[PDB]
């Protein structure tokens, strides 16, 4: 199962740059088998988990959180780059490689008491992820855990992430930036 | 039921600009009821379709099309912007209010035979699914089929996507701009 999961994932090689080998989740996205499986692990592996809402970045992270959400019969709230929400939000920076963005969420979405799991689905770095649980935070939201499809250890996304008291899950590792 | 789901979404009046009254569709997603009853709705209304392919156009098209995908057992294809797809893309322009964008989808995630369903989130003037249903149909896909949770009739998607022989199923409509 998880073998068939990874077999699905295509790796493009020099994209975007020479030296890097892009993982490409979209073709785990066409295969029915391999993306209702995905969606079966990441739900059963928080069933248990008392978990009330599930949040989950735009875009890709909307593929893999939404699916989740549903399954595990809890509400989805999404997190947006500035200007896409309409109600009240509060927002958090982050650091891209060439400057800075933002990342808001709906003030009213996440109250006292939330037990919130967040979904991606590549860990990298980390950094969105990192300010996605500080907007949790701030509204009260309680979140420990984060999911993702694919893990790239190298680029120190995990630990980080453990260094805000984040316990990761992911289906799949691989090598390299 | 339908009445439930259209209850379950905000209207934000005066934004973007005033005399606009916004809906939201996010108060739909953070409902778990109204929010899988919205998923059930569209896809046993084309569990008779024969449809191979659900496709959605980034962002909000995700949220509705992956999980219908889903459901339906089928494979799911994004639509994106550009620079953001990392396999051989074909593209198309569409024209916002302020200027010209484009989307690309997979060359090679549609084939001759593939029976399409395009979800997306609002109908409003349909210049995205209009690119989208041109991008399906060069690669040999058959599309005559797109749904929505919400309709803008007044903006006239629906009279514009039935010019190029699509049937459109909306769960809710609104007036308005
Ligand atoms: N190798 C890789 N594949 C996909 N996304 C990435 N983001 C950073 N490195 C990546
Ligand atoms: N009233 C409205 N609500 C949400 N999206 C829109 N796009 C155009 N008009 C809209
Ligand atoms: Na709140
Ligand atoms: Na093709």
């Amino acid at each position: 199962q998880l073998k068939y999961i990874k077999d699905s994932i295509k790796t493009i090689p020099d994209y975007p740059k020479a030296g890097i080998l892009f993982r490409d989740v979209t073709s785990l996205l066409e295969n029915p088998k391999a993306y209702s499986a995905s969606i079966e692990l990441l739900s059963e592996h928080y069933s248990e988990s008392g978990v009330t809402k599930v949040v989950g970045t735009e875009a890709r992270g909307f593929l893999f959180g939404a699916p989740v959400a549903l399954a595990l019969g809890v509400g989805f709230v999404p997190v947006r780059k500035p200007g896409k929400l309409p109600r009240e939000t509060i927002s958090e920076s982050y650091e891209l490689e060439y400057g800075t963005d933002t990342l808001e969420i709906h003030t009213d979405s996440i109250q006292p008491g939330d037990k919130v799991l967040v979904v991606d689905d590549l860990l990298a770095t980390g950094g969105t992820i990192e300010a996605t649980v500080k907007l949790i935070r701030r509204l009260g939201g309680e979140v420990v855990h984060a999911a993702f499809i694919i893990n790239l250890p190298e680029l120190g996304g995990e630990a980080r992430l453990t260094q805000q008291g984040i316990h990761c899950y992911s289906l799949v590792s691989f090598d390299g930036h």
